[PDB]
């Protein structure tokens, strides 16, 4: 059987576009973390790696990254991060929000940690997904709820790599 | 430099894990499932044989972990939301890092937590962690075997010696 | 939907491991120390049983894999391999596909050597020719529970090995 | 000590278009192409690099320790009969290198081929296979772009010597 193309992408946010709410967001997150030495950043994998490594080229002061991989189902962790959590200002960072259930999850076991601050970052929103009340402290985009890939979000493991942010939209 | 000298024999050991399977299986009576965790590497000889006298409908797992800070190093496969969970584990002395876990699957929302360990140094307690159920109370002695190691090894000695 | 019927006695099992011991520890005899490395979660009750009877200074490990989709280390070994005589304890082989590409594994990080036990095996299920040094039982291809092995998660602690009768 | 700029972002970006070109060049007739990085120092290369390669691909993630390589982390995605493009920041030792890619050969991809941003071939111990190397430097002590000293500088946008 040949199959033929069942879908395309079109962009929706441009690499460009994305660039600028970068900036945006590093300078609220600098300014946040004016009064901090030392941030630790800890990215959910995979699909905060490409929003981590632009982010974090722009945040100020002593920064060190890690990198967490947890299940959608309880949340089990499948890579725990490998920087002590205690006493330091954390900043989680995310690609997406929809539903908020991962992230609360997340926030609330790192909460037992004690972290000196826990803060969220997420790229972008979906507040009509919303099906947990989980702070986050900065906010890039607000989207519709749009069957969206690009910029570390997948469709089957495909598109994770697009410079830009499309809706995949059917023939 | 050191010796080892039997301080609880298996035949001991053995008539313990009967106590505690009947006070488990009291408590159990009316649950639908019941899941057993271990922490590796201690809790395993413990978890084998107490499992296989346990009734019911039973599934095993295991995690391992590595000061509020924890790291899971492998969490458990199987759910937890909505089931009756029994953590198992060869010794609880500080209770810090059992505390630790305890804290992170009360997050998951079990049905009920509940803790059993074979051997309980009271006078070591440093957190106020509630244990279900003990095998034998014991003070403060240099101990190995039933699957607990100094430096790793005697984990697989049958009874529970003091190391001399 | 199903019961089950004993297939190999908790009386039966225990004598075999006595049968495994000998064998293992004759092997061993001029060894320094055995690091014995179960997979879990299958092997976890015989591991228990086995490691007991073994003599000299015995180490114990774990690892967890996913069934040949690739196998993939979802924990690896906590201990060093390198320079060590390690025994690899599983509770069944069939296809032999998952523990070949666990000795496969643990024969790149050197040991000073490697050998396989298993409790079971089902000689007409092999697919790949693994070598295993030490065999506790031959048996059919049967659908079997008990002593570490599972049907759907369920029956792992029974203390004898069941065929599940469907 | 302090740091001095070596390679600039510019110039970082520049290479990486000639890497995607030899990349691209390479793999234009695969049907799915599998970039796997090692954590944490080739996520910024891999983020910048991956944007750059056509066709289907998919990005995936290990971490592993040095003493024998444990994997902290496997990949998630399959390996078996796909191309795979192991994606690093740096070579010197070679030796873990080698390693990971004898454990990724053992599940039979289609193709292994291992891409460096930076090459220190007078550092090597090992004779590992690379396919795309971008700049080939002396064993200078460096910083940036992903590449830690005790966990930090790994967010300078530029490749830095560390002068003490």
């Amino acid at each position: 059987y040949f199959q033929s193309m069942k879908h395309t992408t079109e962009v929706m946010i441009t690499a460009e576009e994305i660039d600028q709410k970068l900036d945006i967001l590093a300078e609220q997150i600098n300014a946040h973390y004016a009064d901090s030495d030392r941030l630790l950043m800890v990215g959910l994998l995979k699909g905060s790696v490409v929003f981590m490594a632009d982010l974090c080229r722009r945040i100020k002061g002593h920064v060190e990254i890690d990198f967490m991989s947890v299940s959608s189902r309880d949340v089990k962790i499948l890579k725990d991060v490998q920087s002590e959590i205690q006493g330091r200002d954390v900043l989680i960072v995310e690609d997406l929000i929809d539903s908020g259930n991962t992230l609360n999850k997340v926030r609330d076991m790192l909460l037992l940690r004690e972290p000196k601050s826990l803060a969220l970052c997420t790229l972008l929103d979906k507040p009509e997904r919303r099906e947990v009340d989980v702070p986050v402290d900065f906010i890039g985009f607000t989207i519709p709820d749009e069957f969206i890939v690009g910029y570390g979000i997948d469709y089957a493991e495909q598109y994770r790599n697009l410079p830009y942010i499309a809706k995949v939209v059917p023939l």
